[PDB]
């Protein structure tokens, strides 16, 4: 109802929506104390049925991960009927236009593009989380050109999903996500898929025997990470570790995959405190350890998005 969009309509302006992936809407939007564009998840609970708990996992999990190529939650609002999502705007589009764009990348432009894959999903692991549902459609581009991960309601698409997913056995959800990135190497530099079938049965059957054409253009070194990597034994899987300073990884770069996060949660901009002080009639020390909770409530949203703001260089200013 008109109730569920009171709170929210005080801190954004609705603008088209962008696109109705899964049981979700999500919309454009304008954060009016700073101005930032951000995109917002909006579900109903009434219609999100089984699906819910797993809105619950993304949000539990989105506010444990904070990564330069991980979408950032900035504000999440539940109502009587609804759950928002404020999110981080990604107006680069899916890495799959990329891809379909330019047939298939080079292995240059694979590189760059892997690289930061391998970043989030090594940062992902290293907080005891798995995706388990790495796809080109799970990545998107910023207007920076930067690659930023999204949608883990899993901690999947059958085509990017290992074979021990396939038989429904167990699994450990890391090297689940490590076929995936075998399973994105080789799209991004094929155009194609490794295992494609119109006959799902068929897929099943192509995906759990592991083999797959190599066309003439890729190199020895990009053929033999993508068998390190696509290992239908789930303990033959290189690890993440070894995939952070792989030789093909480091081709051109001669520097390991920087997983780690720079987006902190400890540390505060003081220009940031200061802006946010001289607009809620409270003493500064109060701000900041308001802001420290971290409850993503509008406070926290603000904070990041006006953190955003200075960095794009524009006046770290509200309104
Ligand atoms: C079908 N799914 C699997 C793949 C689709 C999902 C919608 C995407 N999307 C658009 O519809 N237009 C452009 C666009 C721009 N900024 C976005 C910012 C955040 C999110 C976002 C973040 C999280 Cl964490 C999340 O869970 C969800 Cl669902 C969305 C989506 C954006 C987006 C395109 C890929």
């Amino acid at each position: 109802g008109s109730k569920d969009y009171d709170e929210l309509l005080k801190y954004y302006e609705l603008h088209e929506t962008i696109g109705t992936g899964g049981f979700a809407k999500v919309k454009l939007a304008c954060h009016i104390l700073t101005g930032e564009m951000v995109a917002i998840k909006i579900m109903d609970k009434n219609t999100l049925g089984s699906d819910l708990p797993r809105i619950k996992t993304e949000i539990e999990a989105l506010k444990n991960l904070r990564h330069q190529h991980i979408c950032q939650l900035y504000h999440v609002l539940e109502t009587a009927n609804k759950i928002f999502m404020v999110l981080e705007y990604c107006p680069g589009g899916e890495l799959f236009d990329y891809i379909i764009s330019q047939d298939r990348l080079s292995e240059e432009e694979t590189r760059v593009v892997f690289r930061q894959i391998v970043s989030a999903v090594a940062y992902v692991h290293s907080q005891g989380y798995a995706h388990r549902d790495l796809k080109p459609e799970n990545l998107l581009f910023d207007e920076y050109h930067k690659l930023k991960l999204i949608d883990f309601g899993l901690c999947g698409s059958l085509a990017y999903a290992a074979p021990e997913l396939i038989q429904g056995k167990s699994y450990l959800g890391s090297e689940a996500d490590v076929w995936s990135m075998g399973i994105l190497l080789y799209v991004l530099m094929c155009g194609f898929l490794p295992f494609d079938d119109d006959n799902v049965m068929a897929l099943y059957k192509k995906i759990m025997r592991g083999k797959y054409d190599v066309p003439k253009w890729l190199s020895p070194s990009s053929i033999l990470l993508l068998q390190q990597m696509l290992q239908v034994d789930p303990k033959k899987r290189i690890s993440m570790k070894n995939l952070l300073n792989h030789p093909w990884i480091m081709q051109d770069y001669n520097y390991p995959v920087e997983w780690q996060s720079k987006n902190p949660f400890i540390h505060l901009d003081d220009d940031c405190v200061t802006e946010l002080s001289v607009h809620h009639r409270n003493n500064r020390q109060t701000m900041e350890d308001l802001i420290s909770l971290w409850q993503y409530d509008h406070l926290t949203a603000t904070y990041l998005l006006l953190l955003a703001k200075k960095a794009r260089g524009k006046p770290v200013r509200l309104r």
